[PDB]
């Protein structure tokens, strides 16, 4: 047997020296690295460019994100590496947009959209006229490049889109068919304002600001809390890309849009951030179980005249209730228009999230704003029964839907047939792309004949449908990741897990005659890349274990033989990684055969100086939840620092992704649908145990477990199921009660509570606080007390069942925190307690000295 | 030197057994002793007995408080010691009235009484009738017994006022002047009702129960919060004790009441109670320097025909406003009537609360409600210019005004005279009592003239004033204490501290020619006592350090010689002790000469098994605020027995009463005026220093401070300090910033925050968290979650700000706590982990051994 090794017991002091010490030279990787590419093509024969390219980073740390460009050059010195200068678009010389200061608004979207990046967080771009447009701070600013009006040397001077709103103006998006108009929401309602004429404009009157919440529960153009939580849809209109021309010389320019009710919704109290007020601001909340927001679609039409101004906007609503149309649909997961205009098209989701429907809307479908009964029932009576919605795609599953952004319609060939490329899990398990024809036939049912339509009654017949990927591995369409369709050559760019499911790269493969999947990044890289709207470049933004995150442009060809094959050639460096940072030490990726059947994969930090003969403590960190993958080769030096930190002083450091994570198919992902908490756990031990019979340093008698969210969750799960293995367990921001949780998420992985009593009670930490230790020194909850989220309740609940079953926890509150870090002395604080706690009741002397 | 002692160090469970073991046989202690006495003449020449007494009770444990009678004998046997027997007034033999079911207006009322007794909390009485009128849960009820109808020999049953009114009734009390009618309150207005006819009547219309409080802010014949937590104040409305009868056989009633107006005071919002709910309750509260309530009274004239129905309810106003009439007042502290009806009196404070009025209001100064402005001035006008309000005494004080309960109205002599005994500590920094006599004179101002009145303009000028009782030594007024007063042998009978700070004591002297003050309880206890209406007994409810509350009769004569002399004979027991407690070992009170000036009193709990040439660890609990005394010659081992347990595992335990505790006059009472924070501290540290000089046992390298509420406050002010001699702060339920607490409690004793900046500023542990340790394991803090005195911010604040800061701290929630604790298991878990947390870092080996 081996003697124990005890960490340096150092005071608090000492520790936030040592903690402050090692974050001080690492300051530079706090800075986003370029991203939301876009090439433009220079189209001068004369000139050494073919391209200027356009994105969003920040130059250095303490510094806001903001536009810059980049020369793409015609030809490039192959002995030498190019260094693309950043040129900075717009004037920020003694110019700053955004200060730290946001609304309750902007601060809320940031934490569903989990940015924490001060500026432009994105932009829109015309390109017939050049024409950015993008927020930052309070305003909406615009300038143009690209277009008409040619390139600039030098940076351009934002133009204030000037208002009379009083509030805070919020998605800003140009319309495609008319660059001078925009659209933004505003108190809850959608406005428009013309750039070059100043006028502006409201559209939609279904909030009242001046309201108190309680009663004003209605909402246009905005998606509610569970889509950008639980969707990662933030916009609810989006604009008709054609305008009809009229006959007077004009215009209609549309607006497709969600309106939203929340009437229903339960109302929850979050503590205010101002904690002096000593109040709490209301939320629409659904929690499992009970009423999402009713919404439907409505549709806006702007006369524009001949020079630009607006002669009249008419609010139209569907012809029908949505419920009566989309029979069965709870969520609006995805919408947009076809490329040519002719059709609104959705992705809709049943309440389970089992059922998939694409659908097509015609805006003749929807009809004008009429109480009047009469003139109402002409304006019914003249939009004819042929015309309907158009369900061109449904899919089911046993398991769940997984909602994606891929979704390309190719143009019209023929009006009764329409072409497009989908992903999904459903067919094999895996997600991969298919090319889909359906016919547009006139339905069966016929609105005049007084009834209501069947279930099957907008049903388009599926042509064909041919696979264009396939196999024991995954495309990407979540988070980023997205596909590049080139039309000419008959191509699809995809990222995906084909050679790895610990590696992204970039793929491409015929569409129209499938086959050969080609890889067009280098092995050894996990990649996020995006390619050139016109299929002749992409950049790599790439990392792996050893090296921090880099970003490359590569230039795509094809040989003179075999235009379908494409290669790559290294052109120019965007960014460097300036070396391998000093003083980390990664992790080795290991891997084991569970007897689930199912390969798992782990990263393991071995202790800096490990003395043979030792036996170490051990500390599991843990996500574990869905839609997370933490193992995986890219680098984790900047993200996981402090796993490293934990290595340096003593601590075995363990991270396993158990059945669940993300990347490895929907039957991996879907191993604990209505069984979350009971299953990932005996991953962790399984993994844990393999490596302590492969290393005699783990000292299994001295294993800790630490996550935040559903890694918080697990860590309590571990201190309940397996007291026999885990020591202590911090929990940060935990869920303890499913049926707190939200509709979205919860319904998705666990059905209705009334349909899984056993899951949700065995699943929910505080229905079982006669489980935990009656030791203390095991437990620490840590929880913001501002989560929106994830209800500080939660915590609160299970303290009051762990205070009547008689045992101990400790606690720490983050009171200036949501489900997040944003205040730098909040997470100083955070690491400090930690190293602590681990010091003070695992690792060190006293530790080992105190356990009876 | 001398070797440390260290306590033995258990476990979690064994310590939780420990503490549940001698806890078992005290269980009995949790019980209501006999209070709410009443004597009741038998009238009976023939019969044994001369009066039955009745009170309030408990039985036992786990049994609700309720109605006893006892039978008091003409004459005793002196060879032997009475025992009366308790006979139950009401039947209750399968018939329980109260559960611990309470709603929100019920739970927050015992809140602010701070009562945890299950059943009848009071009751009233009507002597003429016979007439008992007591809440008790839900309902409201009636019995009789005493009266015309007689004496019961057995248990009555109690009758319920039926009602149509949906909600909780509170509040009820009996008219004087006929006791068929009872007023009560309902969703903040009042209405009464006739027990015999079941007529019930609502009064006022302040209050709809349908609107939300942040629009409907009105209440009537109700206190508001401040009145309920920092005046004892906890009615608004008082019956006119005698009825005007009608020239058509009939009468009127008339009810003062006092409405209220919450609509500029701050709104806050606590959590609710139901935690699942993720909700929060809206609070008016107000915080220091911002709006008090606006108030007024209101009179309530109510004409009754001959057989008892009501003919018409005429409501009432002053006939101009409040603020003109009584310039100044901020606060009404009291209100009541004139034993013959005349006049109606209130005392009145201003906002600093060192301006005290007794003001006569006539009823003829209100006049109708009436909007229509041309007989509004009818109405006005009609009221003689010579009605005015009669300010019969003014006092003011450097210091503060104490409010108490004394106050005493002779019968009028003369029509333009008043004659009262009031109690006052500004003629000389001393509590006594005065008689004094104001001439009722028609007031320079007349309103005809149409001018405001000055100030001085309803001042009464004073006959006489003569003191009744004197010296360096209180008259006791505030929290049950009070006077009775002989008007045949012209005496009152007083509780005080003339013989002793640590006793307090039944003395008696003349109010016509005052001089020696005769005592009637016995040294060696402290007393409280209340007289019989008659003045031929009194009851004492006493104990001591070493012996439990007794309770006992004592019959009053005096010699044949001089009526003035009184002497007292033991008659009865109603409550014997049972012996003393065993496994309790009471503290020693000590003394010691600060050099302050004042003698500082403390209690010193040794060590059990003290061995010499040891030196043990020491506990400080402290309270330390105003109104409130530890130190005295009381048993203490049912409130303060975990005080022994810790002399039994070895702390030697310190309770000091610094200035600024009760009972010792406003002088040494004053002594933290504006100040708060800064002085308690170093009395305590100096106690603290004299034991240590005196006894080599206290090892003052290891000394812990625990307090709840002023007490937390303390121990964050002895942490903040005095780190040098305060190892551990164990801190419950403290204020951390001055202005968040409230309006009545701050501004007494801190003034307005702009008046003294650093006072509050100094007084503040949130504004000062950069003077904490930066070592762990020294602070502590508890916190009831749902705290609606001490909102859970001071706590949420103060950790944001040692946050900031850097420094550590242990934080422990009572989730289903308010300002107190009354969930046993709540309980249970903070004695347990209090415990704990002393032994692991202060008490034991472990302890010494983890500091650095
Ligand atoms: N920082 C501001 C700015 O740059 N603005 C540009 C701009 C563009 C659109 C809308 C508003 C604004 C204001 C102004 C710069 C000059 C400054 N003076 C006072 C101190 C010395 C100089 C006043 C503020
Ligand atoms: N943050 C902006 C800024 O500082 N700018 C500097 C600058 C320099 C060159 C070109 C454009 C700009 C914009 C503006 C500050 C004033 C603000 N108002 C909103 C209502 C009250 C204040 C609108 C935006
Ligand atoms: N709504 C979820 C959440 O915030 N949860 C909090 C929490 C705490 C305990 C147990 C479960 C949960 C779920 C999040 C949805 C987005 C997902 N992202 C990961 C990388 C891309 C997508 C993370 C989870
Ligand atoms: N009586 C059961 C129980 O108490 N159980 C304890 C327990 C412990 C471990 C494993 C299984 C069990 C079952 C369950 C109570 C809820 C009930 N629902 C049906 C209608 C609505 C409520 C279903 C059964
Ligand atoms: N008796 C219930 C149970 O054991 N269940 C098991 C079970 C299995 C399948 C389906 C439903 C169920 C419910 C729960 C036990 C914990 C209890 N808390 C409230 C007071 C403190 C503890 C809530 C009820
Ligand atoms: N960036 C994350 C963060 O700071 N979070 C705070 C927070 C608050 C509420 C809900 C979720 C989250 C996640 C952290 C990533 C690294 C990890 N380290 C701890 C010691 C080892 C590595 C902790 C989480
Ligand atoms: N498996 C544990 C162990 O060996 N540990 C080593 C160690 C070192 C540092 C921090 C924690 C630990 C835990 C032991 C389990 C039984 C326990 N008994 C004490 C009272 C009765 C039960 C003692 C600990
Ligand atoms: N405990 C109740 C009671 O004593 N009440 C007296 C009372 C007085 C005023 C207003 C309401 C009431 C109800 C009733 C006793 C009889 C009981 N039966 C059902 C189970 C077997 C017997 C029903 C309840
Ligand atoms: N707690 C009371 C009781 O139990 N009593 C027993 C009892 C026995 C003899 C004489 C009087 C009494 C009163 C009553 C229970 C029913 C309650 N209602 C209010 C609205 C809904 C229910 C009114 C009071
Ligand atoms: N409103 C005060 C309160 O609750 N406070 C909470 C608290 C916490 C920290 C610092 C100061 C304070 C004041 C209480 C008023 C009544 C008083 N009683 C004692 C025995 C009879 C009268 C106790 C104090
Ligand atoms: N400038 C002073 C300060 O900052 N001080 C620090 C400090 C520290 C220890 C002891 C004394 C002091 C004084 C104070 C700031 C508040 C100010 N008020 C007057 C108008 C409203 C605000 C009065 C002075
Ligand atoms: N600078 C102020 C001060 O020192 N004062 C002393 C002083 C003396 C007399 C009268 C007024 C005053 C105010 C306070 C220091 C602590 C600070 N906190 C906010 C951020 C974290 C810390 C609030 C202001
Ligand atoms: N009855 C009091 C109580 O339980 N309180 C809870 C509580 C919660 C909020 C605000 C005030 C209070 C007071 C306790 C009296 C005895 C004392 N013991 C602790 C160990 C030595 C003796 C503790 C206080
Ligand atoms: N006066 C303290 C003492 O002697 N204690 C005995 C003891 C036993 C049990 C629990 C607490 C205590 C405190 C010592 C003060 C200086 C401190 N240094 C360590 C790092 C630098 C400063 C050590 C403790």
């Amino acid at each position: 047997k081996l003697e124990p090794f005890y960490v340096e017991r150092y005071s608090w002091s000492q520790l936030k020296k040592l903690l402050a010490d090692t974050r001080k030279y690492h300051g530079y990787m706090m800075a986003k690295a370029p991203h939301d590419f876009m090439f433009v093509k220079r189209n001068d024969p004369d000139g050494p460019h073919s391209d200027r390219i356009y994105y969003l980073a920040m130059s250095g740390e303490n510094r806001e994100n903001t536009l810059f460009y980049s020369e793409i050059p015609k030809t490039i010195n192959r002995a030498a590496v190019l260094m693309l200068s950043w040129k900075p678009l717009l004037d920020l010389f003694q110019a700053t947009l955004d200060y730290g200061m946001y609304s309750r608004e902007e601060e809320l979207l940031r934490e569903r959209k989990r940015i924490g990046t001060v500026g432009i967080a994105s932009y829109d771009y015309h390109q017939g006229s050049g024409t950015f447009l993008f927020q930052a701070g309070s305003g909406i600013y615009h300038v143009k490049d690209g277009g008409p009006q040619g390139f600039t040397q030098q940076p351009l001077r934002p133009n204030l889109v000037e208002t009379s709103c009083p509030n805070i103006r919020m998605d800003p998006k140009l319309c495609p068919a008319d660059p001078d108009w925009i659209a933004f929401i505003h108190s809850n309602d959608i406005w428009i304002s013309n750039i070059v004429t100043r006028e502006e404009r409201r559209l939609t009157y279904v909030h009242n600001e001046l309201a108190n919440m309680e009663e004003d529960a209605r909402s246009a153009g905005v998606a509610t809390f569970v889509l950008q939580e639980e969707f990662d849809r933030y916009s609810g209109y989006w604009w008709c890309p054609k305008a009809e021309t009229t006959p007077s010389g004009g215009k209609i320019l549309r607006i497709l849009y969600e309106e939203n009710d929340e009437s229903e919704v339960e109302i929850i109290h979050v503590t205010s951030p101002m904690l002096e007020t000593r109040r709490a601001d209301s939320f629409r909340y659904p929690k499992t179980g009970t009423a999402n927001p009713k919404v439907t679609f409505k549709m806006s039409e702007i006369m524009i005249d001949a020079e630009g101004r607006i002669i009249d906007v008419i609010d139209k609503e569907l012809i029908q209730p949505f419920e009566i149309l989309f029979e069965g649909v709870e969520y609006i997961a995805r919408a947009g228009w076809t490329p040519e205009g002719k059709y609104a098209w959705s992705i809709l989701l049943d309440r389970s999230q089992t059922r998939l429907q694409i659908v097509l809307i015609s805006p003749e479908l929807f009809i004008p704003v009429e109480d009047d009964v009469m003139e109402r029932q002409r304006l019914i009576e003249s939009v004819p029964d042929s015309v309907t919605p158009l369900i061109i795609y449904e899919e089911t599953t046993d398991i769940w839907i997984n909602i994606h952004d891929i979704f390309h319609v190719f143009p019209q060939s023929h009006e009764e047939e329409i072409e497009f490329i989908f992903a999904s899990e459903c067919k094999t398990g895996f997600r991969h792309l298919y090319k889909i024809t359906s016919i547009l036939k006139e339905s069966k049912y016929k609105r005049s004949s007084g009834g209501l339509p069947a279930p099957s009654d907008f049903k388009c017949p599926i042509k064909e449908e041919i696979a264009i990927t396939s196999g024991e591995w995954e495309v990407l369409g979540r988070h980023g990741s997205n596909i590049q369709v080139d039309e000419v050559r008959r191509l699809v760019y995809f990222e995906g897990t084909k050679d790895s499911p610990l590696e992204h790269h970039l793929y491409v493969v015929s569409y129209v005659n499938p086959g050969e999947v080609t890889r067009l990044t280098d092995r050894g890289y996990s990649h996020s890349c995006c390619i050139s709207q016109h299929c002749d470049f992409f950049i790599s933004k790439y990392s792996n274990q050893k090296n921090p995150h880099c970003v490359s442009l590569y230039k795509l060809s094809s040989p003179e033989d075999d235009p379908t094959c494409k290669t790559k050639e290294f052109w120019a460096t965007i960014l460097d990684s300036a070396g391998p940072l000093p003083d980390y030490t990664p992790p080795e990726i290991f891997s084991f055969e569970s007897t689930t059947g199912f390969t798992l994969y782990g990263m393991l930090y071995k202790p800096h100086d490990l003395q043979p003969g030792k036996k170490y403590p051990t500390v599991l960190f843990i996500y574990g939840g869905p839609q997370v993958q933490l193992v995986n080769n890219r680098f984790k030096g900047v993200k996981y620092f402090r796993l490293n930190t934990l290595a340096s002083l003593g601590y075995v450091v363990v991270v396993i992704d158990n059945r669940g994570s993300c990347h490895r198919g929907l039957k991996f992902e879907g191993a604990f649908k209505y069984k979350m908490g009971q299953i990932e756990i005996d991953d962790q031990v399984e993994g844990l145990q393999y490596l302590a019979s492969r290393y005699d340093f783990i000292d299994l008698d001295r294993v800790g477990i630490h996550g935040w969210s559903y890694g918080g969750y697990l860590s309590l799960m571990a201190l309940m199921q397996r007291s026999d293995i885990f020591r202590v367990a911090i929990a940060g921001a935990p869920v303890t009660l499913w049926i707190f949780y939200d509709t979205g998420y919860t319904e998705r992985y666990m059905g209705h509570p009334d349909q899984n009593e056993q899951g949700y009670y065995l699943g929910s930490v505080a229905m079982q606080a006669e489980k935990f230790p009656s030791e203390p020194n095991r437990l620490l909850l840590l929880h913001g007390f501002l989560d929106e989220n994830v209800h500080f309740a939660h915590t609160s609940i299970l303290l009051s069942f762990l205070v009547r079953a008689g045992k101990p926890y400790d606690l720490q509150i983050y009171p200036q925190e949501r489900h997040s870090i944003r205040v730098p002395e909040s997470g100083e604080h955070y690491e400090l307690h930690l190293l602590h706690y681990l010091q003070e009741n695992l690792g060190s002397r006293i530790a080992a000295l105190k356990v009876i």
